[PDB]
């Protein structure tokens, strides 16, 4: 069996899952998976129609799945609500009471695909990075946090077992790659930095075959576009690691490649990196990579089938260069490109 | 009357600001500038003389100057210290006491350089990018903060005039620039986001001759990166403005090139973007690009100067099209490029 909780959200949300789902029935035919997937509504549909995003339904899916695959939530229609029902909240709520706090996102140059890189193809090659963001706590969730007419506030808070356990899954990681980690902070600026470099550098000592470097946020930001081949698994608080994967995004070459996958206590939750995309939602042509290649780190990490997700990775990449989307620089629509992932994993089976 | 304070720090800090001297001595000498400059000690040159980064000769330096050109601070043999008196601590006093809240840190492609970037040509030609960062607020200055063994905390916190006089002062850049400015926040998840936003649309609605979009700090980061030529003037928090301007050094190829002004209510200060580059300090090497147009952005917004400022520019451009820095994937020690930028300042003097 392999039940699965679908949120597809707004936006582009809906055309990415859908498409997305068409590989996983596809791979379910084919295989004999016992897929079995029931659609929640969440964010800005939840909204719309229960008053808040993250309902009382969609909590009880979650809760009795064994993964859930997300779209994207959020656009222009819900701009101006009270936050605490604001579309994204019912994502940071879905993660924290899931507690997932390791949240991996890897940005990774395959080879042959270099040209689709705004970067020169020298400096491109041979990427392949993991992104490890802590997810379940500081300024996200930090209290206190507010505002009146003179000003606002956020709290950018961490304690100690909360960076212990990012960063434990950080070396794990590593172990499993290259062998390199590089923590990101602003120690020099932030008390908050400095308690994270000690934490992390203090849980390094146990294992002692990996590497540990330290940045800060700023000189990393560059040193990821100027030199990404450097980097192996980088590990980072809330904030800061959103904004580096959303920038790690120009490595293989767009936003609408990257996956995700949220591990912790909970259902782990698998995603897209990017968000609801309202300049194109509607029109056809959300390029569905992100979305695809979530649901083969679901297949990998929720349910162990690591040749799978392998397969449906070697099919993306064939699909990128025989039929690149727009926002690469061709003209395959969302369906026409999941089409021709669907041919590659056809022609690797049948 | 040009009486500035000039304040070398630490690691490369005396040695691009040196560079940029050399720069502002040949203008002296040929145009009359009556350029009177004296040099103070400053981050951690300072703690180990004085006990602290900002000592008092150098405080009285500075308030009696009509400029400040500020090296860079910080490196390993001060790591450790009490926050209080750390080298960065004395950067962040200066700016406060100062009241300087407008940072300005500009990023040009100049044309003909495009090669320099990492980026194809095609995308880093013609950009030309102003980031305005608030500069005295924020979690930078933010209370409460604080560390205990168990947690640590920082308080991302502004009011409403901070917002109003950055937001202010990128909007008046803008309408001397391409009438375009970008607000980059996080006000999807942040209270302070969503409260900096608010308001930089209120000031906006003086400015209904300048186009104002909001951009959230991950996608500003990937389309700083993709699309670098469709923005003009980018106006964000502190932290935020910290980490895209290191990342906007990609564009023309390295943090070596990168200006800034610091502006407000007292003395302006004028410094390199980059740090103290401990790796580099005292091999020779260090390109004084950043401080010689820091140097350049004091004469024209301290001093007016704004016909010299382009002359130091284009002197620049032409040092590293001739004789580029290793930093850029040529020989020129930090001596012979400086030689570079002075035989051209006095080709142009005739
Ligand atoms: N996980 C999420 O639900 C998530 C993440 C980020 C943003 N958001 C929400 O998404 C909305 C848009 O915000 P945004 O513009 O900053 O982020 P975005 O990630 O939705 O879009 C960023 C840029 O990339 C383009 N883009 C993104 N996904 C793409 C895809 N698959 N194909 C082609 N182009 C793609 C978009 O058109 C836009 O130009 C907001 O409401 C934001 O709050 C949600
Ligand atoms: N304005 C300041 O005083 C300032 C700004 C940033 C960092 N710092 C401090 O500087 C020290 C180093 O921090 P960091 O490594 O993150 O930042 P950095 O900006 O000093 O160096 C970042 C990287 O760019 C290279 N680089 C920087 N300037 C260069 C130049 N002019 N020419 C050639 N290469 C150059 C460096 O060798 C290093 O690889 C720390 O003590 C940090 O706190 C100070
Ligand atoms: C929806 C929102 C909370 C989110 C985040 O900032 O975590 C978005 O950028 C993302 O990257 O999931
Ligand atoms: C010295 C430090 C406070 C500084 C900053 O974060 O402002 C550094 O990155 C810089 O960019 O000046
Ligand atoms: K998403
Ligand atoms: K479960
Ligand atoms: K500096
Ligand atoms: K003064
Ligand atoms: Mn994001
Ligand atoms: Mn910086």
């Amino acid at each position: 069996s392999m039940k699965v909780a679908v949120l597809p959200g707004d936006g582009i949300g809906p055309e990415v899952t859908e498409a997305a789902l068409k590989v996983l029935r596809a791979l379910d035919e084919a295989e004999g998976l016992g897929l079995a997937y029931e659609v929640f509504p969440f964010g800005g549909a939840a909204i719309d129609a229960f008053g808040e995003p993250f309902p009382e339904p969609t909590r009880k899916g979650v809760e009795e799945a064994e993964a859930v695959l997300l779209g994207s939530v959020g656009g222009p229609k819900w701009d101006g609500l009270p936050r605490k029902i604001r579309p994204e909240t019912g994502l940071l709520s879905l993660r924290k009471s899931q507690d997932l706090f390791a949240n991996l996102r890897p940005a990774k140059v395959f080879p042959g695909l270099e040209r689709l890189s705004p970067l020169k193809e020298e400096i491109a090659r041979g990427v392949d990075v993991l992104i490890v963001r802590e997810l379940t706590g500081g300024i996200y969730f930090g209290e206190p946090r507010g505002m009146s007419e003179a000003e606002a506030w956020n709290t950018e808070r961490y304690s100690k077992p909360e960076v212990e356990r990012v960063a434990r899954v950080a070396f794990e990681a590593a172990r499993k790659r290259r062998k390199h980690v590089v923590s990101v902070d602003k120690a020099n600026v932030l008390e908050v930095g400095e308690f994270w470099r000690k934490t992390v550098e203090e849980v390094g000592r146990g294992y002692p075959d990996v590497a540990l470097e330290h940045q800060y946020v700023d000189a990393m930001a560059m040193h990821l576009v100027r030199s990404p081949a450097r980097f192996d698994v980088v590990v980072t608080g809330n904030i800061f690691g959103d904004i580096l994967s959303d920038l790690a995004s120009v490595l293989p070459g767009s936003l609408g490649l990257l996956p995700s996958a949220s591990l912790g206590r909970g259902t782990p939750v698998f995603e897209p990196v990017h968000g609801s995309a309202p300049d194109i939602a509607g029109k056809g042509i959300a390029n569905p990579t992100a979305a695809i290649l979530s649901a083969a780190m679901m297949l990998e990490h929720a349910f162990g089938l690591v040749e799978l997700a392998r397969k449906v990775e070697d099919a993306v990449a064939k699909a990128l260069l025989e039929t690149p989307p727009p926002d690469l620089g061709g003209s395959a629509g969302t369906e026409a490109f999941t089409a021709t992932v669907l041919r590659h994993l056809a022609a690797a089976a049948l």
